[PDB]
């Protein structure tokens, strides 16, 4: 199994999620890419992964905006092939704030109209992500499954 995970982190925390679940999956033997979504281009980009996970925290006070290296990516995902593409979403936000993680909503709301399979639940992380270390871990697992 090859994996494919793209993260946009602010101050560090879904970059911390994102290399914890990539631990997780390399242990268990697949093959992982990991890479800041500022970096990347949308273009076929998911092509030949087994699985896709995308990470982004949320910002915003009124209104749930994206991480901002995350929004170029976003913006063009009907461009990554992720028909048919099995996936699964993750990000760190609050649950102070009215739209708690609600960017991981919005990028699985997007995928679902792309005909993605959402194999599990999105991981939203309350807090520092070192303290749900444990959740993230395990969610890593339960992904390993819905496939
Ligand atoms: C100004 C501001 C606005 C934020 N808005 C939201 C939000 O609307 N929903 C949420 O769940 N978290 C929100 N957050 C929480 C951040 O997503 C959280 O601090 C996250 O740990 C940042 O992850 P990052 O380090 O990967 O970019 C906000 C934080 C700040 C400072």
């Amino acid at each position: 199994a090859k994996a494919l995970i793209v993260y946009g982190s602010t101050t560090g925390n879904t970059e911390y999620t994102a290399e914890t679940i990539a631990r997780e999956l390399a242990d268990a033997g697949y093959e992982v890419d990991c890479r800041d979504a500022a970096s990347v281009e949308a273009g076929g980009l998911f092509e030949g992964f087994d699985l896709v996970l995308l990470g982004c925290s949320t910002w915003g006070d009124d209104s749930i905006e994206l991480q901002d290296d995350f929004i170029p990516l976003f913006d063009s995902l009907e461009e990554t092939g992720a028909q048919g593409r099995k996936v699964a979403c993750f990000g760190c936000g609050d649950s102070s704030y009215e739209y708690f993680c609600g960017a991981v909503d919005a990028i699985e709301e997007k995928l679902k109209n792309l005909g993605a399979e959402i194999v599990q639940d999105g991981l939203r992380i309350d807090g520092d992500p070192r303290a749900a270390r444990d959740d993230i871990v395990g969610w890593a697992h339960d992904v390993r499954g819905a496939i």
